[PDB]
């Protein structure tokens, strides 16, 4: 009766101590964590970024009505490449550096 | 005193769960810091490969207006890549060497 209730007493009251203390340490922890998040967000985006695969320039130098364009690359040679579907022929004009 | 014992046990009750709470929020993100500051170091690892010998020298041949530079490097292809926050786009421009 009046002795089950002190001990329950007793017992909010040591754990809620416990908590706040814990809470202190782990406060400093988040601050890191948003700088940290900052960080890891800003480089792996960076990077990516940069190491895409060199997209070479080309001027169409010739084109087909077979989906075949003779793109003069920059490197020296041509080539004849098969567009995407992102372009079009349509969008594919001579003098058109791609 | 039954009356004495449950006004104490009542005011501990709420503090220890509130706090209770605030030990639960900042434990999960207590991992996720270290597992993010890894991340940071990993990143910059990325980033110090793109850092690192060998590097090729390449100027400028133009600035496109989608925030895409167009450099045509000393080995004789252009290409088309993307731009860093590391560096600026005011430091680039027709001739810039990077």
């Amino acid at each position: 009766l009046l002795e089950k209730l002190k001990k329950l007493e007793e017992d909010y009251y040591k754990l809620r101590e416990l908590y706040r203390r814990l809470e202190d340490e782990k406060k400093f922890i988040e601050s890191e964590r948003i700088r940290y998040e900052r960080e890891v967000r800003r480089l792996r985006s960076e990077v990516e970024r940069l190491r895409s695969p060199p997209l070479l320039v080309g001027v169409v130098s010739d084109i087909l009505e077979d989906g075949r364009v003779v793109v003069k690359s920059s490197t020296g040679p041509k080539f004849v490449v098969n567009t995407s579907q992102y372009i079009n022929e349509e969008e594919l004009k001579p003098g058109a550096r791609v």
